[PDB]
């Protein structure tokens, strides 16, 4: 009884309009999530896609989460454990970039058993390609304010 999640996010500027797409599959069926923000970044949308998909889980699960985001992979596999040791601050004592979303992702995660699948390209990954199409459509017609976005 595993849940398969496929996520992607993108933006059209640095900061610009952006959006996310997430696909959840469980016991044969599929659910889709997508929303666009007026001023955000690619990395924030890559993170938001995973957050929204995991927050949709209403009971503890065994999850296989597939994403091609290098940023999410680096946070999960390289950075988050050390950021927690340092109180979510860098060496210059500033809050970690996108700390709001990393902390929200950590809350959305830790209740589930997650196997991360770090995919590279779209070839052979149709759900990831569709998640990208959803994110791009959302970026072309954004409705929400990414209140946590901060310059730099």
């Amino acid at each position: 009884k595993q849940v398969e999640i496929f996520t992607d996010g993108s933006a059209l500027g640095n900061p610009g309009p952006g959006g996310y797409g997430a696909i959840l599959r469980y016991r044969g069926r599929e659910k889709t999530f997508s929303a666009g923000y007026t001023r955000t970044t690619n990395n924030r949308m890559e993170l938001m896609a995973a957050i929204v998909a995991l927050e949709a889980l209403k009971e503890h699960a065994e999850v296989i989460l597939s994403t091609d985001s290098q940023y999410v992979r680096q946070g999960i596999t390289q950075w988050i454990h050390n950021w927690k040791k340092r109180g979510w601050k860098t060496a210059d004592k500033k809050p970690v970039k996108n700390v709001d979303l990393w902390q929200r992702l950590d809350a959305a995660l830790g209740q589930h058993q997650i196997k991360w699948e770090w995919v590279k390209g779209h070839a052979g990954h149709p759900e990831n390609e569709r998640a990208d199409e959803l994110a791009r459509a959302a970026a072309m017609n954004p409705t929400l304010e990414d209140t946590g976005y901060q310059v730099e």
